[PDB]
């Protein structure tokens, strides 16, 4: 596999949102990857709506800003025959009921794929089908304040993930530890958090954060 992806650079990614105050994570991890493999299959790039998600996809378990799954958003789109665009569903980061509009779906999938709890999986996933949705632990004050460089936090649970994000490509630089190797992850605080919106969280270094543990994509 390549030892360096980054699917921006082959224009799979929208720019970096801003959830606002709403637990919709699992919404923006679930949209990205849908852009991606959207992308992948028409050759346009099309934001999608995180509200849509929120207010619609609680039959298939989600539970909107209190929480939900990007394979639940996944199941939703499939069920539901769409997805409407961000432009035309825009976010609010509040829950209301569901004004979703078969006209302006520009997406669709067909189920999902689970990824193998496992970072040689996820790394074969995001070099060969594109960006990957992934749960991570990001409950600590150190990932609210991150600004560069490679993600380590040494309290960090691999099976207590809290948060939804999009792995969109991996790498590695030269760090005075040595574990030189990352996951290129973008998040949805906006531009001003991180690294212009992203992070770079250690790979393989014991599937840290978990973000291994919960990663798949929709089929397109
Ligand atoms: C996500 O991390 C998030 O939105 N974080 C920022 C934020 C802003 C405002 C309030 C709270 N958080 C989000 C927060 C939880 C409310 N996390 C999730 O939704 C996670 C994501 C998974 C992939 C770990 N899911 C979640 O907590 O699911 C709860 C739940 C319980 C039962 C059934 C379905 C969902």
């Amino acid at each position: 596999a390549p030892r360096s992806v980054d699917w921006r650079e082959k224009g799979y990614v929208t720019p970096v949102k801003n959830q606002g105050q709403c637990g919709s994570c699992w919404a923006f991890s679930a949209t990205g990857a849908l852009e991606g493999q959207m992308f992948r299959k028409t050759g346009r790039l099309i934001s999608l709506s995180e509200q849509n998600l929120v207010d619609c996809s609680g039959p298939q378990g989600n539970e909107g800003c209190n929480g939900g799954l990007m394979d639940y958003a996944f199941q939703y789109v499939q069920d539901n025959g769409g997805l409407d665009s961000e432009e035309s569903y825009p976010y609010e980061a509040t829950e209301e009921s569901c004004k979703y509009n078969p006209k302006y779906s520009v997406a669709n999938d067909a189920g999902f794929v689970d990824i193998p709890k496992q970072e040689k999986a996820l790394m074969k996933a995001v070099a060969t089908v594109g960006p990957i949705s992934v749960a991570i632990d990001a409950g600590h004050e150190s990932f609210l304040f991150y600004k560069e460089g490679i993600y380590f936090e040494p309290d960090c649970s691999s099976e207590d993930m809290d948060h939804g994000v999009l792995v969109v490509g991996y790498g590695f630089e030269s760090t005075e530890s040595d574990n030189n190797k990352y996951w290129l992850v973008k998040n949805s605080w906006g531009e001003e958090w991180g690294m212009g919106g992203y992070v770079k969280m250690a790979k393989d270094r014991r599937n840290h954060c978990g973000i291994a543990s919960a990663a798949s994509y929709p089929t397109v």
